């Protein structure tokens, strides 16, 4: 079966689209090779159409049916609720795709009547229709990146009614299931502090540990049929209500499954045989498929002792060694079986004897140094992207705020410490707009929140020893510093003396201002103050 079929109709855009960075007044501070930096437009959608279309053959055998037997078994002990309208409604970002029949997120949101009427009729519909292919809107995302360029990924979405019913449906089964049914393995589950500290516990459990990532190409393309009706009775083990077992049936049969693809301009741009990305459980789903798929293929591959960590199609394996050829011999062996329940790697994975040389999620672990001198690890990545992207933002407001995403998620490392929440407060203190809350995007879900709260959210996620780490590793150290040079980012020397006076800006406004400048920038001080303590990907997914 092709993962798609295509009429010759393109993508079209909603919206005026730029490639090119734009620049203010502000630019230049933060990055001077602006040539470097581009957008990703509805122009290359037919490139990425080439990169996606493929035949998948699949040859399951006893190892998949084994581990997807014992699956089931851990789910039939979930019990899952319908959400009612309001609460599925209440769900809904402010900012999320209107519906083309008359009402829009706000409209949701507010529990009015003609979309609560919308919503009801389209769930009756679910209930009473179970073989008619639902419409979905296919659009080229606008994504930031560096030069070595990509082509526009693409997002696949059902119209705001079916989304809220989507929620309604199966809202507390994807939010449930999975750290049931996977356990340690399921990755959304951990702040980053808690994960980190899952993965040095892992690498020590082992003898000899060895590890390994493995990343599939193109996964939602891969996706079968089959995989997603595997899916469909995975979550059917659940304890759950008549009326959410008919919904569920019928979304997997009319949408999860595939369907009719139209652009924005509502011409008929061909036909999907594999996985939506912006169906509520596609994270859900791709985290289970990846987990039985390379579960299965652990068994083919004799690895013993094997801890894996799963989130979507993101995958690594940790476990112990049996010598080196031993290894690498028994990862060929799992990239085979892999292969035959349809997901071929990009790249071949490699055996790792240091936990720090494993890359997933594009994140390695790495260590510093707290005040008192003892060890602490961290998730930490190569910042090209996150800088590429502050410089868009800096110039350009955003639907999402990637750089407060990331301050939140990767808060520890040096380099949004010493970039990120320096150059970004600036310009909030300018603006006077650091009360004002700030839409970003963790975990697929969208939050509001308030520059002011960063302290007490950073210490919550990492602890409070991300306001003091120092004595960072010299490889994370060089990479910053490369890629500073490599985008024309000023360097590290400049931020602090930067910091410094940021520091200053913030204390001198008092109250909760001051606590963002005492905790988030002590770094940049020469005599520090001992610091105390403070008193859903593509689901369309909003908390407060
Ligand atoms: C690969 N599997 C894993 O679970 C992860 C490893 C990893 C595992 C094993 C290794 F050996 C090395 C790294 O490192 C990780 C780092 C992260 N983070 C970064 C991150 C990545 C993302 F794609 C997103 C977000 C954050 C927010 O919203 B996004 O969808 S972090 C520092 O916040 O914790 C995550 C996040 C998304 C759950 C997973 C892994």
């Amino acid at each position: 079966s092709m993962s798609y079929t295509w009429t010759g109709a393109l993508i079209t855009p909603c919206a005026a689209e730029e490639s090119k960075l734009p620049i203010n007044a502000l630019s230049n501070s933060l990055l001077r090779h602006h040539n470097m930096v581009y957008a990703t437009t509805s122009r290359s959608a037919g490139q990425r159409q080439k990169k996606v279309t493929f035949d998948r053959l699949q040859v399951l055998d006893d190892h998949y049916r084994d581990v997807l037997k014992e699956m089931k078994a851990k789910a039939s002990t979930v019990k899952a609720k319908l959400l009612s309208v309001e609460e599925a409604c209440k769900l809904t970002p402010p900012h999320s795709a209107k519906s083309k029949y008359g009402y829009g997120a706000k409209d949701v949101r507010n529990l009015s009547s003609r979309a609560v009427n919308h919503i009801h009729s389209v769930w009756k519909d679910l209930l009473e229709d179970t073989v008619t292919p639902i419409d979905t809107t296919i659009m080229a995302k606008n994504e930031v990146f560096c030069v070595q360029r990509k082509p526009a990924r693409l997002i696949v979405f059902p119209d705001l009614g079916v989304r809220v019913c989507e929620k309604m449906a199966l809202y507390d089964v994807v939010s449930t299931l999975p750290q049931v049914v996977m356990g340690s393995s399921y990755g959304f589950q951990y702040s980053p502090g808690q994960r980190v500290e899952f993965l040095v516990n892992t690498w020590k459990s082992k003898k000899n540990p060895m590890g390994f990532s493995y990343d599939t190409r193109c996964f939602d393309s891969t996706v079968t049929e089959n995989d997603i009706r595997v899916e469909e009775s995975i979550y059917q083990c659940c304890d759950l209500a008549p009326e959410a077992r008919q919904a569920i049936k019928s979304l997997t049969e009319r949408l999860y499954i595939g369907g009719p693809l139209t652009n924005s301009k509502g011409q008929n741009c061909g036909y999907r045989r594999c996985r939506a990305s912006g169906v509520l459980t596609t994270s859900c789903g791709n985290t289970l498929t990846c987990y039985l798929k390379a579960s299965a293929a652990c068994r083919a591959a004799k690895l013993q002792d094997c801890t894996m960590l799963v989130y979507g199609d993101d995958l690594v394996v940790i476990c112990e060694s049996a010598g080196t050829q031993e290894d690498a011999a028994s990862l060929r062996v799992f990239t085979e079986a892999m292969t035959r329940y349809s997901a071929p790697p990009g790249d071949p994975p490699q055996p790792e004897y240091d936990l720090e040389l494993i890359t997933s999620c594009s994140s390695n672990v790495s260590v510093a140094h707290d005040a008192s001198g003892k060890r602490v690890y961290y998730l930490t990545r190569d910042p090209t992207t996150p800088l590429a992207r502050a410089a868009w933002e800096t110039a350009r407001h955003t639907p999402v705020n990637s750089w407060l995403g990331n301050i939140i998620m990767y808060a520890p490392t040096l380099w949004a410490r010493m970039i990120l929440m320096t150059h970004f407060f600036s310009i909030l203190l300018a603006q006077e707009q650091l009360e004002k809350a700030l839409d970003c995007q963790i975990y697929g879900a969208c939050y509001s929140i308030e520059p002011l709260d960063l302290p007490q959210i950073i210490e919550r996620l990492h602890g409070l020893s991300a306001f003091s780490l120092h004595s960072y590793s010299p490889g994370e150290i060089n990479r910053v510093a490369s890629c500073l040079r490599k985008l024309g980012v000023p360097p590290l020397r400049v931020w602090r003396h930067r910091a410094r006076s940021v520091r200053a800006r913030l204390l001198s406004q008092g109250g909760r201002a001051a606590t963002c400048g005492k905790y988030l920038f002590n770094w940049a001080v020469k005599t520090k103050l001992k610091l105390t303590p403070i008193p859903y990907s593509g689901g369309d997914i909003y908390h407060s």
